[PDB]
């Protein structure tokens, strides 16, 4: 009834729980930078302090908590210097004394060298009073990119949505032990209680509305998050100075970075990884590697639509057909969002393409 | 190891494969028992289309569903490519095209002939009671006469079968480091590199058994697939399965899951990092068996060899490790010169640059992975 060393804790799931909040004094040179992006950003000094950087060892980095800290810290520093002000006065080569440290603890993460769903909502966050519970009032980010980029709400709505989810996932053993011993009546206790989360978490999504402008994001945060994967702005890639002799391309930050929703689509039988399931399967690489350790281990597993269907249970049926359900919502109200927060605000199609089909391929996966 | 489909002697090879169908698809069998000689007459294409959209119920057991998805694979193959002179067909028959889907889809394969059939589930022993060695063996389907397919496919999957001996270690390697019997770890790191080199011995077989012009010219066209080729740009369609073409790749040995599994055991990182390398083997496991792609998951799930190596500080230790590694890089350069020999040479009298690039960053990321 545990999963062991996949990193999925309790209470938040794929969230990195309590995250770190300061590295060893060593790295103040590093910290300073990321706790006053945004300040650095408008006097026009980033630049020059990244460039006036000497290249620090990764190995007083000593555990996990801190490495990942470190990996935002970078992380942001990396994106805020190649983007700028977000005009069009782009970089196209990452200075050694920081592309060297970064790709080091990248590769010791076994995660690329660019800003990822991982860090920036996952590790990206605290508690205001440690004793209070979790919820946006009692809770914030880390690091932000620019004043007014409502990178607080976008990052935390994100995460929240995240650790909803993660009450779920917890009842991931009983499912497959139910399935086992065949104690039906367990199955549909398990199933129904996914479900339920799965509607909570779309309650918890609702907040989006609440915390982040269309504009901000669209015009502001969007920017910093992009990456150089087929970007035209940098149609090469991005030159790590001092690790690699060619530019290389790694893609901006996206939610097919979420291990949640893909962990459900196997665990339910929706076959979306066999184009989107091309992108799909790239944004696996993208995630801790702990976490795609996991969704392999669910797949490796009997099938529980299989289990169901020989079954001839109205009460299983529907207690699947219910969770099914719960993600055909989250995916229809997220093409919402998406119109609202990409699509308007562009206005001043092949996206929409994209996850109208993942949503369609999960509606097909339906009993009726 | 449990329901990984490893069997002790044979490793990732398909044991003791089945050899004939029920009697239901000896119309199906029957092409596949002569292709040589169909594509020859010219016939094979009619006789093709001249059939009957079979079922597959009637394939009980995984044994017969694997021969099947030979017999039906091949099949496909000397239809789409016919002489193998550039004539190509775009459209896959309803009759043949729906089976092969239905089978694939079950076997969560793809439709298209994968190194999991052709070598692993494509041999027999002449006589049962006499071992695995060329002399004793056969292959069980071919696509011409001169194809050199029988010495092709069976080295192939003899090194396979040298590397399975390997493979049956892992478990005490784990159970090793978890109970810290460094002694125990020792010895089973020098059995699996032992047996590594053992695999290259038997590679060297590869001269003896095929001839360069042979496999470039007839063998390695029936081999090619329909991702990212020419012939086909948009893929292949399958009359009565799907609405438009698909793509899918052609045989190729990466396909193998021993060379990735040993990668993954000794942290050779060849699946991570941006380019075409990693994406490629991270691909060519989908061409992959469904229990052997388990089997690399398991792996990768585990703690790192590498790491608790490292950690202890230990002469004994690092050479083991470091002597596997090396075993791998061997195995690798090796085939740099079967390629050489084999593609980049006939190649010649008739690009591949790129092509060698790719094998020697490969191995290159394995040289890397040393110790010492
Ligand atoms: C304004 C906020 C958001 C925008 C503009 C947005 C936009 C998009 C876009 C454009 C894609 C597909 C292409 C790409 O990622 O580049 C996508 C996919 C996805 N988004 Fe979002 N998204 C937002 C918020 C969220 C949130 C809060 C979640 C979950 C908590 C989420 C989950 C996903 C998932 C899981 C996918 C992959 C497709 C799927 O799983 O069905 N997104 N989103
Ligand atoms: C003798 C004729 C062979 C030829 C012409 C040949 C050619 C090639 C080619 C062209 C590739 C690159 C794949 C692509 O981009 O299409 C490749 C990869 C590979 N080949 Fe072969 N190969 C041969 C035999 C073997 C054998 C016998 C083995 C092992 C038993 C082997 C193991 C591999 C592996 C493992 C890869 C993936 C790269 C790697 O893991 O290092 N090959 N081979
Ligand atoms: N992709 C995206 N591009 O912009 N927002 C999204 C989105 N889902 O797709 N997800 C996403 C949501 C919040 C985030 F902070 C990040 Cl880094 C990624
Ligand atoms: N790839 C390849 N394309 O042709 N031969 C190879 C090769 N290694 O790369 N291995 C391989 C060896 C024997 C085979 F039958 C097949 Cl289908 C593939």
């Amino acid at each position: 009834t545990i999963s062991k060393e996949y990193h999925i804790d309790e209470e938040v799931g794929f969230a990195l729980p309590n995250p770190q909040e300061n590295l060893p004094d060593f790295y103040n040179d590093w910290m300073f930078i990321a706790k006053h992006l945004p300040d650095l950003i408008e006097s026009g000094q980033l630049r020059e302090r990244v460039e006036k950087l000497n290249m620090l060892s990764i190995d007083h980095l000593t555990d996990h908590k801190s490495q990942r800290l470190a990996r935002l810290v970078l992380g942001c520093i990396t994106m805020a210097y190649v983007w700028g002000k977000g005009h069009g006065d782009v970089r196209k080569v990452l200075p050694r004394n920081i592309a060297v440290p970064y790709c080091q603890l990248s590769k010791k993460l076994e995660l690329p060298p660019i800003l990822v769903y991982a860090d920036c909502v996952l590790a990206n966050w605290k508690k205001k009073d440690p004793n209070k519970p979790l919820t946006y009032e009692n809770m914030d980010v880390l690091f932000s990119f620019r004043d007014g980029d409502c990178s607080k709400g976008f990052f935390l709505v994100s995460l929240l949505v995240e650790i909803a989810a993660a009450s779920a996932i917890k009842v991931i053993p009983t499912v497959f032990k139910a399935m086992q011993m065949q104690e039906r009546d367990t199955l549909l206790k398990a199933l129904l209680e996914i479900a339920s989360c799965l509607e909570k978490a779309l309650q918890v999504f609702h907040q989006i509305h609440d915390h982040v402008n269309p504009k901000a994001f669209f015009s502001v945060l969007r920017i910093y998050l992009s990456g150089w994967k087929g970007n035209p702005q940098l149609s090469d890639g991005l030159v790590y100075e001092g690790f690699w002799e060619d530019p290389k391309e790694f893609a901006g930050g996206s939610a097919g970075q979420s291990s949640v929703f893909q962990c459900f689509d196997v665990l339910l039988g929706i076959q979306q990884t066999a184009h989107a399931a091309q992108f799909l399967q790239d944004m696996r690489r993208y995630m801790p590697p702990a976490h795609r350790n996991f969704l392999c281990s669910l797949e490796s597993n009997p099938s529980v639509r299989e289990f169901v269907l020989s079954k001839g249970d109205a009460g299983l049926r529907e207690a699947y057909d219910a969770c099914v359900k719960a993600l055909v919502s989250l995916r229809s109200y997220h093409l919402q969002i998406v119109t609202k927060y990409i699509l308007i605000p562009a206005s001043q199609t092949d996206l929409m393409n994209f996850l109208k089909t993942v949503r369609s391929t999960t509606e097909k996966s339906l009993l009726k």
